[PDB]
């Protein structure tokens, strides 16, 4: 029987590193999942240790080689509420966008480019979902299933090589758009289409959508990467006014 500090390991019914883990002294239900520690500190940590919990990280157990990192239950995903409300109303979609941009310039302001995002990517922290945190633990919407929303248009172009940054802020972009419409910007399900569009940045916002909301929209799909806003600068942006240390311990 597996414990490790005072948790209770119990498999999950998925498992695939992740676990049940149930305090020993009261029952409480956290979720462990274990990581070789390299992978740990090269990809995880840095995450823990931005100033400010935009994880839901509780604490890690370091051992011989692996990290245990205990986490809060989530709440659900931003994939799955867009899909169930269809699309957000501008204030609600403001407030929850300003959490996800947030966290975003936050880790870019310590050189973490995420380059992973997505809505999926933002879980609800409290049955409340009015607040988001950022799944860092590597752990419908378009006119047919498996559509390449994120692809930008540098990973087209360029030669592999561009800014991580810049192409993180294609994804808030796509992201915003998504809250607001419901369907991605670029959807596509010909990908001769889909990269055509992407390429040449064609794609359109409701007529109803505030002009402060399209022209942040607009200044986030910029088909050059160095013409977007940087994350830091989308949290001054008029839009949003118009609307509105985890510990490391030891074990053997």
């Amino acid at each position: 029987p597996s414990r490790i500090a005072d948790y209770l390991l119990l498999p999950l019914a998925e498992r695939e590193h992740v676990s049940r883990a149930l305090c020993i002294h009261t029952g409480r239900e956290l979720r462990c999942k274990v990581f070789p520690i390299k992978h740990y500190q090269d990809k995880i940590r840095p995450y823990i240790q931005l100033p400010s919990n935009i994880t839901g990280i509780v604490e890690v157990i370091l051992g011989e080689t692996k990290a245990y990192v205990f986490f809060e239950k989530d709440f659900g995903d931003m994939h799955s509420y867009v899909r169930s409300r269809k699309r957000l109303r501008e204030e609600e979609a403001a407030r929850l966008f300003k959490q996800i941009v947030s966290a975003v310039a936050h880790c870019h302001q310590s050189a973490i480019v995420l380059g992973d995002l997505k809505l999926r990517k933002f879980v609800f922290s409290t049955e409340e979902r009015t607040q988001l945190r950022l799944e860092s633990l590597e752990d419908a919407l378009s006119d047919k299933h498996g559509c390449p929303a994120y692809v930008s248009p540098e990973i087209l172009n360029t030669t592999g090589t561009y800014s991580g940054k810049a192409a993180d802020v294609w994804s808030l972009g796509v992201m915003l758009y998504t809250l607001l419409v419901g369907r991605y910007p670029f959807h596509d399900s010909d990908p001769s289409a889909l990269f055509s569009k992407i390429r040449r940045g064609q794609f359109c916002i409701p007529e109803h959508i505030s002009p402060k909301a399209r022209c942040l929209i607009r200044s986030l799909l910029r088909r050059e990467p160095s013409e977007r806003l940087t994350a830091p600068e989308i949290l001054l942006h008029p839009w949003f006014e118009s609307v509105l240390i985890v510990p490391e311990y030891q074990e053997d």
